[PDB]
């Protein structure tokens, strides 16, 4: 599969060393609606949250302007694992450019399944001491606990990725586009 080979050659997924001991920065949970959205995000380096989520992330990125990075810890709802880590790279663009209303740039860094039981011992004092694995979308992670999460995700010797199913997602999306196009045609009549 050529798209995945292009993506892996052009970007440096799952670096073997990663500075997790962040001197500055902000870290947030991302809860995706689906694997398809993750696949689309890795392929096109974009993300979109809800309206509320986008406002929070836009504000954080703009407040971090030159001081340090904004990291996104991805997990699809009800999945039982995190699927990767990406860096936020731009503010939110609301201009007209069809399922996502805004968008911002991300750089996917880790694409690897890290099970939730590797992280449940880390709790968020700013979210009623619940496990970081029980977070809502765009929940901010305090820097020290974020260091621990990034260290575990960075080091974890994973068995699978969403990449293991790349062709599957490529086909799903392709079939969807045909389905949409023909349906749209039946409604043009």
């Amino acid at each position: 599969h050529p798209v995945l080979e292009k993506l892996k050659a052009a970007h440096s997924y799952n670096p073997k060393e990663f500075e997790w001991n962040l001197k500055s920065g902000r870290v947030f949970i991302i809860k995706s609606y689906s694997e398809d959205d993750i696949h689309r995000s890795i392929k096109y380096s974009i993300w979109c949250s809800t309206e509320h989520g986008n406002k929070r992330l836009d504000s954080a990125f703009r407040c971090m302007s030159s001081k340090g990075p904004v990291y996104l810890l991805f997990s699809v709802n009800g999945s039982g694992h995190f699927c990767g880590v990406a860096e936020m790279k731009s503010p939110v663009d609301y201009g007209t450019s069809d399922k996502w209303k805004g968008k911002f740039d991300v750089q996917w860094i880790f694409v690897k399944d890290v099970p939730n039981n590797q992280l449940r011992h880390i709790r968020l004092e700013n979210n009623d001491n619940k496990p970081v694995t029980n977070s809502r979308d765009t929940q901010e992670v305090p820097l020290e606990k974020a260091k621990q999460v990034l260290k575990i995700i960075s080091s974890y010797k994973h068995t699978t990725s969403i990449f293991d199913d790349f062709a599957h997602y490529e086909k799903r999306q392709a079939v969807v586009e045909v389905v949409r196009k023909e349906r749209q045609s039946r409604n043009k009549q």
